[PDB]
């Protein structure tokens, strides 16, 4: 076993559905299905994995707060991209509300924040064990980005940050070797006031990237820009547009850097880079509601250019309820890239609480200039009155 | 380990009943039995498996619509030859309503098409990994063999067609190497304007043959006929008088080369080669409903020569319900030759909606000129009344 | 890996409870327990294992036929000797309802007797692959041991009957290495009219020894001793005036080689050679009914002394249902003999059916002239009505 | 695998949670929880596991008397630290109604004592397979820690005692490599007169310690010191003002040597060694109560000096039920040390039975002078009622 490179991600031809989470369906029938958000997809030691914080609960009588964010009987728990939480498959990993993981090629990494709000504490674990821990700087919320860290030779690293969450909420960087903090950075720039939640993707030998949230009025996600080799980073804000946000305005055109928006509020979202020149994001379809998950693409610089990013499909069906989005990378045996994956989160709720579905497209095929997307169907009048 | 390498079947004596997949016990049990169809065999990395489409639910109050063929909830699974789809066995796979699957030696290469009617999608998945994908082409349901895709030295092919499913359905053959298509072969021959549901098996170092069904009125099944170093194919009818399919007439005695049927409609049937100069296959013993699963073998080329087929003998009751029967092949380390089994759907319905059970013979023990055959008992009036 | 050698069992000190399987209590908890019949424990590739065929049914509402000994419907599988039939550790194996099963050192070696009782059909499975056949040659209901075949150097060796239950049941031995029947010996001898459900375990480096079932009027069981360079067997009738088989009348002497006893019937029982000086039996308290179960030994030779056999102690409540019981051979990784366990049925039935716990004693510790035994409590008053 | 050296444990800076069993969440849902006492983590082959006895029953319908200690029900469970005791982590080990168990860098060795009161016995379990015995010497209870016993070079120790859980249990010491009793030392010393539940850790290349429960009036913990290459061993009482047990008097400066207390019982508590010079234990905060767990530290020799320990934090809501805690050490690549958690019980009862959760801390970051621990907060009222 060797430590994964950092490489660029595999362009394609289209995006095809590899599996669905239908958590709805095993509510409804009847089984142990366990209540979930927000769920995405993370490339881990045992494959394409599943994952989310869970409530230490089940259908068909949950117990009642499965709405509730953080708590003392909040959960991370990993199952089959085509299974259901509670199944099989299913494995719990730690106490958490809030989370990362990643697989550095040998052994999966994972962080783990628990505890109070005003003093809450980042367990870090590596192959199974306790390994390290980052505390709260802020004494308010320290949380993660509930998506994959991202690794490079057994550097992996994660975003962090603290902070209220409408005020400013100064991230960190972690770049973390077998489990062990190394090196510790506070990400500056235009566009750092506020970052949460993080979507992380190498983008090529030397450097990675995310796509985040700013829960402010601002619809333009920050940027961290982050490079291996001096395991340093940077925030801006991107200039596309095209705002990929929720809540957020109409698209206009508007002067780079600074930030746009008249909607407090925000939505994690995926980050997809397409090789090494191209760039695509997630987001919903309504401007204020979470439904509908499209994709978008540019080529050229997204915090340099105002040029909208075209569409290249719908993930799913555009009226669905939808929720967060990111993508995690998958190696490809046979050339030096990795396929790329985004899983979308598909929240619904009823007489059984909070819950979520999940989707997993990845981009397949031979490269093309514009991909296409195979619309997911969402659709749940069949059995709804169950859930 | 080393790639699989294609080789004759082995003869043997006796086809015995190596186990039941007593789906139906399951459901009037109580337990999560899951709905499956066209459940088979396949020889695959944990072993010989039953692999299935399911629908997401379970009894024992099972969601509507288990009857449907193509659905968004529509799942691949697979679970062990003697126990039942839900169990602890139970491995869940991708999103498909049309499969094919097999293990070359290293790895599990998986056939998953779904996606909408007008232009469904073909993802490939090798050891895990979404390795590619392939497109519609005819925009009227791409579809594939629900049976074992065939390997040799990395290199496994797969039927695949599209158009009509009364119309024309030119199929095409992919022949892949860990999980990459490398050779694409729109098969020809007269036997291959509509060529569905073929079931497919190596017969010699260097061939490879499938049984298919033709969805029009003609009973005569096209025999594809593969090679693997010119990576080339080949569609006829079947000639014997001895009629495959299901709906059909009685057995008669017509020109050789030319299609023949009275009823509209078709069942996906089982090809057995035994060794390099014997062919078998299955049929209903009921020429229009699809009840019971009788064996018949020549020693001569069944494209050419018009004498009927030997009724070796009765898989199943044979009154009872049966439906779609494929084999697979399994490797033996003490000759030169694999095992061959043949796995019998047998569909059963009602308060519980739309099921099946499955049964699996393997032909063993000394070669024999003539084999018999375990009749396996399908007896379900202790329970029925529970379905 | 290596294949296990046949040598002499671990002598002791004490039997000690290693573990039991209590059905009963999950049938009364209300989980879905699996009704089972004859439990035994074998040592296999996973490890020590709790081994019985089933019905394809479990509670807490079980199909009806529970109590029936050959069906469709009949299973084999295995479990964790301190779980319970259907917990998570449960395999299903096969198709059967008669079985025997062993571990050479690389592989399970597996037999699965099913079909109908003129003409039923042992199919052989070696690493999970069926590998071979045997059929019957009484046409009457081919049979099993019910208990762990016997391996040395890879051949492996099971006794197989056939005939009249209540005549003759001329049984035969076959050697099996890698799945294939090697040799098969017709057993003859003064005791070899009527022999079954033989219980067999490797006695020295080219010896094993089998107590059979004589299911005559008979009480004194068959003995096989079969040596491994030779590969051959003979049967005599046990002298010793402990008759070990249940009905029986009291124990009495009379002249060695004949038959004796009045009661029709016969009862399973473990054969547990200690060293290579020592034999022990298990047999019910109750001479008619199938209660107790205790343990007796003699130093001499049972076939040729009317000696009786001392009572070592009582496995089980004296008064509790039994049943069937047989030994299984464990490797002690650092001295030249095999830990020897012994596991007894504990048979019960009510509102779900028949079913069994299993109990298994092991013996451990230094060598002694005489051991003993901790006494298995066995009392279901607390929750019996829930059965 | 190399066997596992003896190490000191490493310094930290915070005591984090690394996850919750929480046991009543999933009575309370309605799955199949199953009612266990004393829980504890230990390090085994597959990981971290919790570690408990059980009755061989679960919810939501459990079957009487899961408050008792010692029945023929009893066994030996082990799951996800994170997870339920039942759930699809759940492998059963053995029968017991005590039990130790650790691993040895190779196999784990596992302790089983069951059997009647007047003459209990100890199973000794060696990567799965009975490999020796220990008997009962004073015909009142056998019975052993209810935690990991610690390993060196392939030697793991074990504490075991028997007597009258009032009068004098003079305790036992045996060491055992691959599952063979190697060494039995009879613990002397002014604190060995009633000594039981010993939680034990590696100190040092050649040391480790205990601190245990005496079940007297006494309130002072009696400590095990014992070294590696002597295979020798001592007890002696704690001095410190700062009094271990529960039930306990208040904290008052008394000469060493002697035992202390007003109030018959106990209560089995952790030792945590940290580093070479650093002592922790835990206690409960209610002085009569199992209710609270309040970590105290020193860096004094707490057998020779009467200095009370410093209260580090609580583990838990310091009014919530307890209940036993001890620790387990954890193999770290990164330096010579091992991380130290430690697991407290938190019993609950109910309509459901007695039962309990269970809470596991570990030392991580960089060492600290005076360490700090996340309070894992216990409450139940959103579900107790289901209970
Ligand atoms: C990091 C975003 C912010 C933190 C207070 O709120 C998030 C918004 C959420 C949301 O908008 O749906 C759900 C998240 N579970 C929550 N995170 C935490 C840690 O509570
Ligand atoms: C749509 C044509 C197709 C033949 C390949 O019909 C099949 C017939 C079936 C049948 O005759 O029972 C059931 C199959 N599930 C179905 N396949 C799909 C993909 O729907
Ligand atoms: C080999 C013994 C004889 C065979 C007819 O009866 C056995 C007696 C049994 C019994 O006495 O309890 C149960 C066994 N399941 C049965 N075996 C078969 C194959 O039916
Ligand atoms: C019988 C003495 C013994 C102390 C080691 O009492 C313990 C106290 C217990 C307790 O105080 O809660 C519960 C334990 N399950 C019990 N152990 C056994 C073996 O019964
Ligand atoms: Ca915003
Ligand atoms: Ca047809
Ligand atoms: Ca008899
Ligand atoms: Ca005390």
């Amino acid at each position: 076993p060797k430590y994964r490179m950092s490489r660029p991600t595999c362009r394609g031809q289209k995006w095809t559905v590899m599996s669905n989470v239908w958590t709805s369906r095993w509510v409804a029938t009847g089984t142990n299905a366990r209540n979930i958000r927000p769920p995405t997809a993370i490339f881990l030691k045992k494959g394409l994995r599943a994952v989310s914080l869970a409530h230490n609960t089940a259908g068909p009588n949950p117990l009642s707060g499965t709405g509730s964010d953080r708590s003392e009987f909040r959960d991370l728990i990993t199952w089959s991209p085509s299974g259901y939480p509670g199944d099989e498959s299913t494995e719990t990993i730690c106490k958490a509300w809030s989370f990362f993981a990643c697989f550095d090629g040998k052994e999966d990494l994972i962080g783990c924040i628990s505890g109070p709000d005003n003093n809450a504490v980042l367990t870090i674990m590596y192959g199974g064990k306790p390994t390290d821990l980052y505390n709260s700087y802020a004494l308010d919320i320290l949380r993660t980005m509930e998506s994959q860290c991202v690794c490079n030779n057994g550097t992996c690293s994660a975003m962090i940050t603290d902070g209220p969450d409408i005020g400013p909420s100064k991230a960190r960087m972690l770049f973390i070797k077998e489990g062990k903090i190394e090196k510790v950075v506070i990400v500056d720039g235009p566009g750092s006031s506020m970052v949460e939640e993080c979507s992380c993707i190498n983008e090529d030998s030397n450097e990675f990237g995310c796509l985040c949230r700013d829960n402010t009025a601002n619809s333009r996600r920050p940027f961290l820009k982050c490079f291996w080799d001096s395991r340093t980073c940077k925030a801006d804000y991107t200039c596309s547009q095209t705002l990929l946000d929720c809540p957020r305005p109409n698209d206009s055109i508007q002067t780079c850097g600074t930030s746009f928006g008249s909607l407090a509020g925000g939505l994690k979202g995926a980050y997809i880079p397409l090789g090494k020149g191209r760039i695509c994001a997630t987001r919903t379809v309504d401007k204020i509601q979470r439904k509908g998950m499209e994709l978008m693409c540019t080529n050229g610089n997204i915090l340099l250019e105002q040029d909208a990013m075209k569409k290249i499909g719908d993930l799913v069906t555009p009226t669905a309820q939808t929720g967060y989005s990111s993508a995690t990378t998958i190696p490809r045996a046979t050339e030096e890239c990795d396929t790329i994956c985004v899983a979308t989160e598909l929240v619904f709720s009823g007489a059984k609480g909070t819950n979520a579905d999940l989707v997993i497209h990845c981009l397949l095929g031979e490269a093309r200039e514009t991909e296409s997307v195979v619309t997911a169907v969402v659709d749940r009048t069949t059995y709804s009155s169950l859930l």
